[PDB]
């Protein structure tokens, strides 16, 4: 790969390759931006096609977080750690003890947490070497509650009222998040239509909150007024968009849009898309509140705020006549840049999340 | 395939650093921090391709690990490679940015000058961090020390091949009269030695002929000159299949890096009875100086660790017989043994532990 060219393109800050032989650790800490403060991003551990793909993923996801964290109104930049390995096989104490040290070797530029293929017990070993790590002491139900709120503000644009009574919701997946979402939804007298590749998981959902069950590859064309992807990404492509009955999309899934283009057209069909990385923010917003020093109430109230973040993204989608994801991209950028100026005053006793 | 190369020689980190406003593209390679903070200079050169820049970084860092170890420093191996034309691409912003990234490593990496970086460069880096050495406005020389470093290294080499550590009456082929080579000659001449000097700057040669009553040879010829010691103080890979059979001296000892063009050239020189003072043990003087800058500079103690080079070569010479292996291999093992020996002897717990950073 031609790394530095990619870095100078989106003005990434650092890509930190870490290797301990005794453990066999091969980790890439990508840091895109630290303007708002320490880069927060999880440790992903997956088996990769090739080293080139691992580096690509790292950078992709970090540049991601920069925007999630910005829009969620956190004081944190964008980063993500990718370990190359089979989480089922290649993990050790040494592995996480080593990475921990490398993370303290960055002295607060990077803060990690769990992602795909890392337990808490993992972070707990990392915690032995450093405090630049979160999600160890009291995340799916919060993410889910995050959507519950996000859905309402989305409903209020395309529906006129933030009430969900009479609205039909197609809930794709009954995963850890989706399950907890449903509870909250149908207990406001909306109508739930559920689907999943684990059919027993579906049955729990139909039985508990009176949903209709549908085959995985039907959920799009179901007569429904809102769509909630909580299983798979790139679920909003040329094949599913014309199948779609709903006038509102809002779910937990990442990369809901298969290409940038699909957002642009959905806008012009009158369909109101709550952008992925604004909604699922709930989970991050929680581990983020862990660092300031956890408070259950205040934590949830910044999660509750997702409503208003969507509402503002919705507003700008009209006020500028652009797809909701583009408004969201700009909401973040505007924040990052606005503070960059407003904070460029000197203090010798400066304050950040690390000064807890 | 980076990670494979890293896991091969158990490198620790490769830190890619980029600030767009300055255009900085820097690779801080860190091979080992066993003995403590990795010390290594910032090189700034124009590179064929990004692949070659990463390769260089790793090469040079893995280098320092061993130089620092053998020189008896409490420092690991690192090197920073900026991709750029030092003549064109430099800015305050560039070095202000890199400085921050270096403080972003909080004492794992300590930088200094190398090819394509001024002190004024380090002075801008110093604005952002103290993990940096060779600051002249504040302080080394540092060429004459490197040179004195060789003077001592050459003596122990002479005593092995030639029988006495005196250089009186010995003829010395000094390839290059650079800033180091000159000051080496200064010591040599004033110990009753005889110099055969060569250089692409013919005025630099004239200074040497005039000041040390020295002989001169055309650049191409310095190898086959009838002389007792060969001292490469200009270019590396000067000990290749071309020059080794041309070589009349029984001792090689100079300031130049990568004196051996390939590993094998060391192996054969051993069996010809030529006594090679290995590059990274002899020229250590310069590092050993900026290294003493951090503990807090002390002219006497600084030089006395440089003086020690005599004994480091002598030990490398000893092991070259006691195990029957080329002097560079003995040097590689001298370092390894030290790194590993201390790794054990220091694995006792202290909460109030002491390192060069706790000066
Ligand atoms: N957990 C969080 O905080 C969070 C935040 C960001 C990411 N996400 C996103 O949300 C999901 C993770 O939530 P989770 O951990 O609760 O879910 P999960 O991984 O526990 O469950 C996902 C469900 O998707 C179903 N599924 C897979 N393919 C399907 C298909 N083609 N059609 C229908 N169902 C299918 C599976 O059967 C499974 O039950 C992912 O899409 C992820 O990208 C969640
Ligand atoms: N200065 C130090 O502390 C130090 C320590 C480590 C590295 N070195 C080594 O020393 C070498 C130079 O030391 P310096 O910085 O004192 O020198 P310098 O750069 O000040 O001078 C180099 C000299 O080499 C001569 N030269 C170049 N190519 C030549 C050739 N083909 N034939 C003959 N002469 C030639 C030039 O005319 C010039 O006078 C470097 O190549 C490096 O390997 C020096």
């Amino acid at each position: 790969l031609e790394i530095f060219e990619y870095l100078e393109k989106y003005d990434y800050e650092q890509v930190v390759f870490c290797q301990d032989k005794e453990s066999g650790l091969k980790a890439i800490i990508a840091i895109h931006d630290t303007t708002l403060g320490p880069a927060l991003g999880g440790t992903r551990m997956w088996t990769y096609d090739s080293e080139e793909a691992a580096i690509e993923d790292a950078l992709r996801l970090a540049k991601g977080m920069t925007y999630k964290n910005a829009a969620a109104g956190l004081n944190l930049g964008g980063a993500k750690t990718v370990i190359i390995g089979d989480p089922r096989k290649d993990k050790s104490e040494a592995m996480f003890r080593a990475l921990g040290r490398y993370i303290q070797g960055l002295n607060g530029r990077y803060i990690t947490a769990e992602d795909v293929g890392t337990t808490v017990d993992d972070m707990d070993i990392i915690h032995e070497e450093t405090d630049f790590v979160t999600g160890i002491s009291p995340p799916s139900p919060v993410t889910a509650y995050g959507v519950y709120r996000g859905m309402k503000a989305a409903a209020k644009e395309a529906v006129g009222t933030d009430n969900l009574e009479g609205k039909v919701i197609a809930v794709q997946g009954v995963g850890n998040v989706a399950y907890h979402l449903c509870k909250h939804l149908h207990a406001e007298g909306a109508k739930l239509i559920v689907t999943d590749i684990n059919k027993e998981a579906v049955q729990r959902a139909v039985e508990e909150f009176g949903a209709s069950a549908v085959e995985p590859n039907e959920i799009y064309g179901v007569e429904c007024d809102i769509y909630a992807p909580c299983a798979l990404g790139a679920t909003v492509n040329d094949e599913t968009i014309p199948q779609l009955k709903a006038k509102v999309i809002a779910g937990s899934a990442n990369n809901q849009l298969k290409e940038n283009r699909h957002g642009d057209i959905i806008h012009e069909m009158g369909i109101v898309y709550a952008p992925d990385y604004v909604i699922n923010a709930g989970g991050v917003i929680n581990v983020a509140d862990e660092l300031y020093g956890y408070n259950r109430e205040r934590a949830l109230k910044r999660v509750e705020s997702i409503y208003d973040t969507i509402a503002k993204v919705i507003e700008i989608s009209k006020r500028d006549g652009i797809a909701t994801y583009v408004a969201a991209d700009r909401l973040a950028e505007e924040r990052i840049a606005s503070l960059k100026n407003s904070r460029s005053t000197y203090l010798r006793n400066g304050h950040d999340i690390i000064s807890r």
